[PDB]
DNA sequence: TAAAATGTGATCTAGATCACATTTTAGGCAAAAAAGGCCTTGACATCCCACCTCACGTATGCTATAATGTGTGCAGTCTGACGCGGCG
């Protein structure tokens, strides 16, 4: 599954990766949401998959380049 | 020889005498008491300490139409010598 899906991890993250903080970084927690959405999927709800890990990833993503990405870490909610 | 010094002598004038009683008052010796030095007491004032203390802030979880191989905006190519790994 995860190394099927790694396109889409590179995809998603690659339009994240203008200059915040670095390509491979985006990459890397974009295989940690993956691995979330592999761990939690469920073929009953007979969704496509891309849909789910596309949340999961975003996630991941979306909150590394928060916490990490600075050397002043300005949590989450400002 | 000009100009300053020298005798008339009786009539006075501010202080000293002189023995003894009474003050004083030292000065200096004993000290009473008061006001520092010693401590205490009551009363205040301000805390240090810490002991709590709730609101705001913060660490963490999912979101099911679906989407799946970068690139990406740069470098302008200095150059002469010396090592070293291919390169026959």
């Amino acid at each position: 599954m995860v190394e099927a899906n790694l396109r889409l991890v590179i995809s998603i993250a690659k339009k994240y990766t203008n200059r915040g903080l670095q390509f491979l970084d985006l990459i890397q927690e974009g295989n940690i949401g993956l691995m979330k959405a592999v761990d939690k999927f469920e073929y009953r709800r007979g969704y496509k998959f891309s849909t789910y890990a596309t949340w999961w990833i975003r996630q991941a993503i979306t909150r590394s380049i928060a916490d990490q990405a600075r050397t002043i870490r300005i949590p989450v909610h400002m």
